[PDB]
């Protein structure tokens, strides 16, 4: 019928393009041709439309799907319409529960392929051959607020992988930093409850600035290490795309004769470190919550896909008892200076979903799901996970049949003599359903542990000691890792560190418990206990004066690779720069700026006062992509603003607020010719500062001091003239 | 390995073996070729096992599966066994609800086909062509007891039929008696929880014989002609074979020129109606709870596949008020005499299931089930079920996707704009989940009603009149079809009422009930009512002896289609005789007997005291199917005992009362030479008596008389006789 | 109204009866004075009848409870009928689903007190006091078939008895033999699927009689132990007042001094031990498959409780 | 029967009516009443028909409708006057 327009533009082009050229697609429309082994077996689900009839569920074509059967067109609705009545229970059942913890969420497809063989250290198939690619499914989540809440909070992300390996499925279920906040998984509900809203009222969201978090924190010194981290700039990333993962426990990697070595997993991000700043990150939650569900099925769509390495610390079993820190401890970080990350393969994430629901929403992760090579340590934490995410999908997925939901099931085989539960999905003709059985002779069967193909045995570790409910003296040091993560930031890093303690702890009632945490505060070092006590008017005592520092890890002082700015890497590709437009827009500045920022694959927004289009100087009609207000210097990465006729724009309060957030949020600003007049909006010496790019006309140079500055992520030189602002 | 033995014979032959010579499979290893459209579609979700490795959920092979994981062969299990907490999980949560109703259940694959094309009367597609053959899945079921219950009690049977058409999956809904107890819905609970076990102590099990339910009967007089139908001989069937089938409720027919018809369906089985007595039927309960079960799976593996005759009542618009009942009253038939029963096509049951949990436990059928070409009427019955069976499956088979459970699926397309819910098998590529809508260019469409393929759309009646909960006064009569019913049965058919109603009655401990209930049958016949009285010590008063008997139904005195046995119709095929052995069997009358047996096509069961096998006078071996006790007379149709070493069996009190037994449920004896010697066991005059078969010798008269008795069904004549007999 | 016959009849007395003198009732009504604690605690969510109007779930009273909303008396019914739809929806959804294994199952209540102290041996305060008495709920039951399966199978029966303690509840749930078929847990799933009915057409049932039973037996020497017992007449008993019940496994007792002794747990049928012989228990499923049920609420009518030690 | 288990969500706390409540429906997923009632079916005799029906009146009566006039045939169409 219509209701399409035509002139196609309804439908996207199967084709990358940058963000916001077009509407957004499932995945197999975008990009048909994308495949892998997991995305081609969800083939037998799919459901498509084009010219199919409405039906009900069970095959009946609806006539009208406008009305109800009333007797009358004035009279009451009939109890025998059962066409109402299928699509009104289904509506009325379309919500299971969410995941108690990391509900938020967002997840790709994708593959990876190791760099070579590693059959000397594990006998793991998705291991050993360089030539042998892996389906994964990769979610990305927060932790404490549910599926509705804002992206872009102060928290820990998770970052979780399923490998659909041809011996099983392997998950990889890890964070975006090193130690977890808890020793022993017996302490996980009392922690969760403390970050989570709190019983009485339900709030806040998306937060840990309220008194039960900070009550339990001082109450707990282990959790310290953690919450530096969270209280960094590393609690707010810029994307998913732009920080690292990590599995936190020490694992085992078993080779084919029987050799374990400890292991702990790293993922390192191909595009760099960055984050945003706390004002950026808060505001940004106002004017768009999706944002980092956006962006990445954006740069997926443009082909700015996602890619890590996989990377190994490998420790000897000799080496146990080498650290001064307890190996099988969750609160201790491995230093890399002390063990190098061995980068071992790469992961490509370069297809969305097609449905959230059913492929995002109903994906079960569990750090259980382990394949030969692989195998468990001792850690208290990691042994209580086990018990856990196998039984939370019993009510989450409603049953012990959530493997057969599609996006959950192995692509390799699975037999075995499990039968029954809801939505069974698999007809089972073996004449048993118990082994050992002769009327089936045997079948499936057992198989012996091998180098390769053989059956899951577990490592012979050595056990001995009493049934304890003990915590190992070991793990009794809550200081030095938290000091060595701080000497370890840039000077501006640690400002943000300060002033994130600040912030939160002002939102504490209760002014025992800020007291209270600035003494443990004091026990890591003293400069940081006394900034953060300034802030919120408190004194520290002497005797607070006079505690003496934690020792140093195995004699180190500091490890560059724990802060996020001082070893520069920076990805400039995928990231977006807004324009301002006026309408008389010199062309010559308009096409020297965007060929630059198209050479190094940097996307840009065309932003005005009004939708529709302006025309250039020239008569070049230029489509408006969002007005000032609609996408805020929030959303980009740097402002260049163009000469034409400026007086246009220049009274305009959103155009010269665009530059004084993004001034003060540390951004990039370039102004060309006659856009130099707004300098006198952010303050500028006529003599000019860094940061500020500008020039008569756009052209190469004026552009590469833009994206200099871009690959640097943001202006910290400016830190002290911000603060005179008002924005 | 071996367990299994090889001469190969764990696995069964796929292909047709009588009763118990082999063991029963999965349908697909039984009769890998029986195809159909249902069945092929099914392939995609069958698991194999040969030659397959054992692995968890998961796809990771199992080494041990005989262990779980301790720290010491001697110590504690450890949390960390996740190969152990899987198969313990899927364990503890393998049932799901039973049915409120019907909870107990047997089903089969098969096909129905027209005989002719009905156009004239319905624009139903499987209805349009005699050549379009439609793939059915058929349920059997009782109604009171849960699934474990047994199969032989005194109750109404369900009948449900799952039509897979290529417009819809059409489901009829129905049972063996062609009225229900109830005139409205709303009733139904009040109805089920007065038959179900009462509510302090849940007992009884599978029975009405208690209290509560002769409570709501006696206060409910709209109960009393279908309770007729459970108290007679109609309530404990042979087999689900030997049974008739009704859809109870008047339904529509409608043309493509907009005609409608009313319509009532009935289920004629080819193999003859045929019932067990009581005596029988209770014993068989105990001693073979799943007789109706185990003899379906067999009838079909042996190929006496089940066949019915889909039959049709039709009444035109006009006749609505011909007749002196109402037409939308579901406690009232509508007599063969006034509107014959045109058989329309033929349905034949010929494919077992692989896995029952998982297709017969899952599967959901509903009345609401309809297709373009069918259409209902306002009985306020089918009103209220309508409402029912979608509310149901929300627990029964967890969520609003039952229609995805595999055996439940349309094999034509659905498509529509639900999304969501619990276990969500399609994913859906669909841009748009609303419509209307441009931007998958409103896809899928609605399609106007038409002659073939089109919409749904409701038959436009006519509605006028106020919102009123009352009931119409056309169904206050309570007593005429009950007469009609009890006029219509032959002698013994009577008797067998009267002793229904005596025994019944004779368990409720409250007698003001009994003498309620005795006082209703007074108002239907006094003949009726006196016998009942007598057996359980009441005495009528002469008011109850002159209340004046119900008219007749428009002028009907009798109906002979309402009795069992007055026009005959028998199967003898697929009917099962035992033969009882001794350790020197004449061989001549053994290979005659089988012979004869194997040309009318009746299985035969060798019986002895001991299993393994004997030889006849001539060397033969003859292996043992059960014993006398293993298999008793109760499972069989006749009694042939061959002459030979009778001293061997004849001071065997087994053999000798498995004679008294048969003799006692009317069942044909057939004594050949020595074997003539029981006669003094069951009391017989050397003159002889019907329905004992006697001679010298096996031989082809001897066998004809007997199958002649067994076409006949029971010795009705003996009823006299048997009284006398303890057994 | 009437539908109650005066002379009283409808009711049972509140007093001791033999077995089938009476209607059976309810226990507060058969037995308003045998009270306990747990009984007393469970008042707060009884709920009577008498005297009271007929109501939806949300306290609206019901005037016509025979008849469906429809326009005019021989038309359609209405959506906008709440009373139906309310009364048909938790019909709809009275079935949870039943125990995996153990489903069958008959209950009572009663109470439990020490002939002396034991506190030498365990610090367990339950049997720390001859004078304390404790309620407990006992669950008799079978093993194979589901809650609608005939009470005198041959089978292994379960005895389970919740211990309403003043420091927490101690179920004490074994069977009537004294040990069980297999030795590591791992295997129980592959033992109950042999026992239980077969998967393609979920025959037998309440019965062992059947192929994948006994081949897991011959299969597995660790089985043959109890499959004895269950062979015996100790696989159909007369009535669960005439069996013997055992934890199976070893546990310990600790006193407060910190000593361990392992202890393994009997209950002694103070009415002696008695089974019924095979045809009559096979004959009596068919005939009564509520013998036992029936049996057990009856003694405890008439006043012949059941005890053990 | 999803958000909330099952068909006894009003003997969820705060959802339980503060006046009376008896009727004959039993059972379904965490039942909390215990029901002493003989019987869970009307008409009955054995409990002499309590819980009972009762009719409309100006205070505390049974729930009746409004018996409005109906009359039209049946129809899936959108009434003109909303056009
Ligand atoms: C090193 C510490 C931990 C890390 C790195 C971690 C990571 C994660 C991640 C990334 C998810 C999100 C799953 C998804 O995206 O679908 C998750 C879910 C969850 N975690 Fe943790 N977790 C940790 C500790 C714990 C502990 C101690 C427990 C339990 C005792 C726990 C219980 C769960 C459960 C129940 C879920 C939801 C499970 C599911 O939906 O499948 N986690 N965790
Ligand atoms: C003419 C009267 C009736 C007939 C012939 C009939 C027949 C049947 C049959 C044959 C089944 C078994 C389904 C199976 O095998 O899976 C069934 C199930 C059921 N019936 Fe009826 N029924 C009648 C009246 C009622 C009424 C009045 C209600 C409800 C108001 C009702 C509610 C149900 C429900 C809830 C089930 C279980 C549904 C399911 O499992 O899908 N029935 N009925
Ligand atoms: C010495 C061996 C065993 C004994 C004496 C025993 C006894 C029992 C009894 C008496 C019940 C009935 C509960 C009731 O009346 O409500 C029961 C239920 C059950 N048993 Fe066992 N059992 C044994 C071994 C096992 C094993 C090895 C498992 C599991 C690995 C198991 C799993 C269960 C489960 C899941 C139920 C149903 C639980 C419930 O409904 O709460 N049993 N058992």
């Amino acid at each position: 019928d219509s209701l399409a327009p035509e002139d196609g533009s309804h439908r996207p082009a199967a084709e990358p393009t940058p963000p916001g050229a077009q509407p957004t697609a499932p995945g197999s429309l975008k990009a048909p041709d994308t495949r892998n082994e997991k995305l081609n077996s969800l083939e037998d689900v799919r459901k498509g439309s084009e010219n199919y009839a409405l039906t009900t569920n069970q095959g009946v074509r609806i006539a009208d799907d406008q009305n109800s059967l009333r007797a009358g067109s004035r009279g009451p609705t009939l109890l025998e319409d059962f066409i109402l009545r299928e699509k009104i229970t289904h509506f009325d059942h379309e919500r299971i529960p969410e995941r108690i913890v990391h509900a938020r969420g967002s997840a790709a497809h994708g593959y990876f392929q190791p760099y070579k063989s590693l059959s000397d250290i594990t006998k793991a198939d998705f291991l050993s051959d360089p030539n042998k690619i892996t389906p994964v499914f990769v979610r990305f989540s927060t932790v404490q607020g549910g599926a509705g809440s804002a992206d872009t909070v102060r928290d820990i992300r998770g970052f979780a992988t399923k490998f659909y390996t041809e011996e099983g499925i392997f998950d990889l279920v890890g964070n975006n930093t090193p130690i977890f906040f808890i020793q022993d998984a017996h302490k996980f509900p009392d922690f969760v409850h403390a970050v989570k809203p709190e019983p009485h009222w339900a709030i806040p969201q998306g937060q840990s600035a309220h008194d039960t978090f900070w009550d339990y924190v001082s109450l707990q010194p282990e959790t310290l290490h953690n919450v530096m981290w969270a209280m960094s700039d590393r609690g707010i990333p810029r994307s998913y795309r732009t920080m690292e993962g990590f599995g936190i426990h020490t694992f085992r990697l078993i080779n084919a004769e029987g050799k374990a070595t400890f292991v702990r997993f790293h993922w390192k991000p191909l595009a760099g470190k960055a984050s945003l700043v706390w004002d950026e990150a808060q505001k940004l939650t106002g004017r768009d919550p999706d944002f980092h569900r956006r962006e990445l099925w954006e740069a997926i769509e443009a082909g700015d896909f996602p890619e890590y390495e996989l990377g190994f610390q490998l420790i000897p079993e000799e080496d146990e008892f080498k650290f001064d820190f307890d190996l099988l401890d969750p609160t201790k970080l491995i230093p890399e200076e002390l063990v190098p990350v061995q980068r071992v393969g790469k992961m490509v994430l370069n297809r969305n979903p097609d449905n959230f629901f059913a492929e995002n929403e109903q994906a079960a992760f569990h750090p259980g799901h382990i394949v030969p090579g692989l195998d468990f340590t001792n850690d208290p934490l990691l042994q209580g996970r086990l018990f856990s995410y196998t039984d939370t999908q019993i009510s989450r997925l409603g049953g012990p049949n959530f493997h057969e939901i599609p996006i959950n099931r192995p692509t390799c085989p699975y037999h075995n003599f499990q039968r029954d539960g809801m939505h069974r999905m698999g007809i089972d003709t073996n004449p048993a359903n118990y082994e050992p059985n002769s009327i089936n002779d045997n079948w499936p069967r057992e198989t012996p542990p091998g180098p390769k193909r053989g059956g899951f045995e577990s490592y012979q570790e050595r056990v001995e000691g009493n049934k304890v409910r003990e915590r190992s003296p070991s793990f009794g040091e809550y200081y030095s890792h938290p000091r060595l993560f701080w000497l370890s930031q840039t000077p501006f890093e640690q400002r943000h560190i300060v002033d994130g303690f600040s912030f939160e702890l002002s939102k504490v009632v209760r002014p025992y418990i800020r007291e209270r945490v600035v003494d443990q505060l004091a026990h890591i070092d003293l400069t940081l206990a006394q900034a953060v006590a300034k802030n919120l008017g408190i004194e520290l005592t002497d005797d607070q004066l006079n505690i003496t520092p934690p020792p140093d890890v195995n004699g180190l002082k500091k490890d560059p690779s724990l802060s996020l700015y001082a070893i520069p890497d920076g990805d400039v590709k995928g990231r977006v720069v807004a324009i301002l437009l006026n309408d008389e827009v010199r062309s010559a500045d308009l096409l020297a700026i965007l060929k630059a920022l198209k050479a190094k694959g940097v996307h840009a927004k065309l932003l005005y006062s009004r939708m529709g289009e302006v025309t250039a100087d020239d008569g070049t009609v230029l489509p408006i992509a969002a007005t000032f207000a609609g996408a805020p210097s929030l959303t980009v990465d740097a402002v260049i603003v163009p000469c034409g006729n400026i007086a246009d724009i220049a009274d305009n309060g959103d155009a010269n607020y665009y530059l004084m957030e993004a001034y003060k949020h540390l951004k990039p600003i370039a102004l060309a010719g006659d856009a130099r007049k707004f300098k006198a909006t952010i303050k500028i010496a006529d003599q000019g500062e860094e940061g500020i790019v500008e020039a008569d006309s756009a052209d190469g140079s004026f552009m590469d001091e833009l994206l200099t500055l871009m690959a640097a992520h943001r202006v910290w030189s400016r830190i002290p003239k911000i603060d005179k602002i008002p924005a």
